[PDB]
């Protein structure tokens, strides 16, 4: 059986991050999103909040499951008998970003990462400037899964 | 049950490439190593060449085998019943030019494609800089498979 | 007064990602040429006159935009028509870099301003040569370029 | 008929390198605001009125360009003034991304478009946030500043 | 007759830094390591242990010696009748960043900045995500100096 | 004594390539210049008019000298006593170029690279547009020492 994580801050998960879930699940056999807190934010939704919206949004990929994370990624998933992570790709800072976790992640306890493009329809999206605009009445709608939007006006209304 | 293509020109194949074969190998029930020729790139080696030296290479990996194909890439995954890619990543003009590919791929065939990033240790080989620094008698030795470091510089030393 | 900018390339063939630059700058200059021109670093497939006739196809809907050609600087391209800018798009940071590079150049010698769009998302991956490349390895790019364009490509290839 | 584009950004001073972007902008479209707003990521050092004064007493020899606020959306500030440009200027690779990424966003959300131009090469190191950094410990700025800015900059911290 | 200095936060001194250290020490005929406070950057340890953890790691360079700056950069170096500054480069957000400050610098100054290429062992190596890593408990010894790596332990044991 | 080579293709050598090679002159008691032929060219000067075009141009230099190299870069460089290379950096694009190069040739010899930023003014230059704009009639003059323009003016016409 193999499997993999997909952590993040998921503050709220995006279409972006729902189509990186989507492919994980299509070449992993169980796959895991690990909703965990990103050392600096303290962030707009609870951990519990951005669990329910995941699972809201995933119920089509059965072989997926979502679970609060603390502590050390690697513990994470070697904890879960797991040794692959499956992360997101925009653009060139995602890149290193991503590269520079990824070697220390291998380097510290032995686990690989997979990384996947984008979306050429969601490459300017993150949780970041969906909640930007939002904040200021814009219309992310388009960029969002449902059970995110309504729990996103009600946060900021 | 699940499966991926490491497709390349591996020309010739490196501790690099090696590396990410391992790495997929680990994660996948089945890889298939692709060698392809790139419509952009002069090569050294031929294909038959660059699969000897692969298979030469990749014998402690079980679940591993090398193959060529002569058209799209993704007629070549998904002619073998797969649907995922697996390539590597050194630089951000990498990430660049796999993003495109892995865009136009999954564009026109609905393939996936995963990236793993290099080891640190590999990440400034690629197959035209060892090739060019053996030409001038460099040393390479550390960072190709024993078999292909002989083929290479035999055939250097042949002057072709 | 009226406004004026060129939209220079090789657009060999011009795509929908090249289209909808051109519709860009349409929509914020009150003229807009574009120039076919010869990157001497390149090799190319089709001829400047088929190029011309491909853009002129599929800019029909666009009132302001004529095409032409230039065999030179393009900087003088720009300036024998009494204008002083051009506009280019952008895919991704090496597009950046070697635009970059040429706008300052040609600010240098000719003092001609250049501006860049940021490509359409659904157009990031889209270049001439690669979907040459997949179209002669018999891949679908039928919604990466103008229909014109597409059979005109297809039509070469077969 | 006239065409008109904004340029948007904290100023947080107004430097060399933004008034080159200003007067590029004011030489290709018929009508530009200079658009002061606050990023809600940034800890600003100037307020907007000092912000806005700056730019004013830089701009003199501008005819066609006016300085005001917004306390919202950008492209609400934009659509409010019957516009649909915006133009930014780049220094840097991370430039590129970070001014791509909001881009596309505009456009998507309003249809707002965005139109970038390279830094004078000359200005290419220049911030506000590393000329600020500079200033507070005696480093001389001088030459990457209008001199009113320059006074106004000392001034505050010495 | 030549020497440079090596600016930066150092917090904590890393592998990849003394990596730097070991080279610049090894063309110039003095390097004089500076630890200077970065205005945008909160910091774990202070300048004082900064020193002593930099000063414990460079036993084996006689011509190096460290020292800490309050001002500008370009302050301290002319101050010490040099010209030069010595910064590594892993990545092309580093390159951008480091860029800036070196155009700056000769800008406002006239000092020089020769940059160097990380190793490639430690090119994913930073004080920011070895302390983070190290605050859970991961394995950075191999990262770090080793005097770095029990000052650094104990003091997030003691929860700082 | 501490001495650094700076290769190149130099074809021709430009303000931006001056600018570096007198950074390196203030701070190594020798510079070598090293004219080498870059694998993917053949040139539009020979080597003996890129070394004239670079020893008119560094009179004022006087513990630089102008060489022509062949072959591995870093055994030129052993070779002359010397364990230091001096490159310049424009861009992203010279960056990972020249990190590929330095560690490689660290790697293989454990000869170091030292880079220089570019000056703001040079940033744009390279001998490649250069010549390009100069072919259609392009004034370059600025961008060029004098003892290139001539010589260049002289090639195309
Ligand atoms: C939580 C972690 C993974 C950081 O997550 P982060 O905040 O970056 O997640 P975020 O929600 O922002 O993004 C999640 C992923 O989705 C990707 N993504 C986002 N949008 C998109 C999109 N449109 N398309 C594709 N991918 C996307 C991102 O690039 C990212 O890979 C990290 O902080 C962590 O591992 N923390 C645990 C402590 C630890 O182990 N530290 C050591 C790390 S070496
Ligand atoms: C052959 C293809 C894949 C190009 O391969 P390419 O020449 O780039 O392969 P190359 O051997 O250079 O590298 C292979 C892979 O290994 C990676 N790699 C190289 N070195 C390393 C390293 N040290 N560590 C990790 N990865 C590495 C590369 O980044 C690349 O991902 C391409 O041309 C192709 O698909 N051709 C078929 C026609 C087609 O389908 N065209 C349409 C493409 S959209
Ligand atoms: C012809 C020139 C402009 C080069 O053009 P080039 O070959 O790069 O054109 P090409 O067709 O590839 O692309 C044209 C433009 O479209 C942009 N573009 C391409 N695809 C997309 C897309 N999907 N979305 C947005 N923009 C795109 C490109 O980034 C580029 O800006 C150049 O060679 C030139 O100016 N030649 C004349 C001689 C001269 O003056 N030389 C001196 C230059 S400083
Ligand atoms: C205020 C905005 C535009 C951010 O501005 P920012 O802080 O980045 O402005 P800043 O003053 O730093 O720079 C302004 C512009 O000048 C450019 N620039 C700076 N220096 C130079 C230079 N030397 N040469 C050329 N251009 C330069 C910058 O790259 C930038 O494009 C943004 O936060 C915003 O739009 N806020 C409003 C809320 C909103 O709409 N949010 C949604 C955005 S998608
Ligand atoms: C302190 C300064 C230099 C900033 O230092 P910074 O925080 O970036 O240092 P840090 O410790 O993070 O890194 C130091 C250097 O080591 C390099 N480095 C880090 N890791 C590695 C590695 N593995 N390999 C090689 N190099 C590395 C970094 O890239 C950097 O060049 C700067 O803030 C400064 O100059 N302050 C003084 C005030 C001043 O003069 N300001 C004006 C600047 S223009
Ligand atoms: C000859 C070498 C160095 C390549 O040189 P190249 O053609 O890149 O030189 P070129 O003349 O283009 O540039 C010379 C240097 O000047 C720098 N430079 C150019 N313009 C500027 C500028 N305006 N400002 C600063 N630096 C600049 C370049 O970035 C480059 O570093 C390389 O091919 C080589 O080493 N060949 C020998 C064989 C060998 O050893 N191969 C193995 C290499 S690992």
């Amino acid at each position: 059986m193999t499997g993999a994580v997909c952590p993040g801050s998921f503050d709220p998960v995006t279409l972006g991050h729902l189509d990186v879930f989507e492919r994980a699940a299509a070449q992993f056999d169980e796959v895991i999103v690990a909703v965990l807190i990103n050392p600096n934010k303290a962030g707009m939704f609870t951990v519990d909040e951005r669990i329910e919206m995941i699972r809201e949004s995933t119920a089509d990929l059965p072989n997926l499951r979502v679970e609060s994370g603390q502590g050390l990624l690697v513990d994470f998933v070697r904890e879960r008998g797991l040794n692959a992570i499956v992360k997101g790709l925009r653009t060139g800072t995602d890149f290193e970003y991503e590269l520079q976790m990824a070697q220390m992640n291998k380097h510290i306890a032995g686990v690989d990462t997979f990384f996947v493009a984008t979306a050429p329809a969601y490459s300017f999206v993150s949780s970041s400037l969906a909640k930007e605009v939002a904040t200021y009445g814009g219309d992310v709608s388009a960029l969002l899964p449902a059970s995110v939007h309504q729990r996103l006006l009600g946060k900021l209304r």
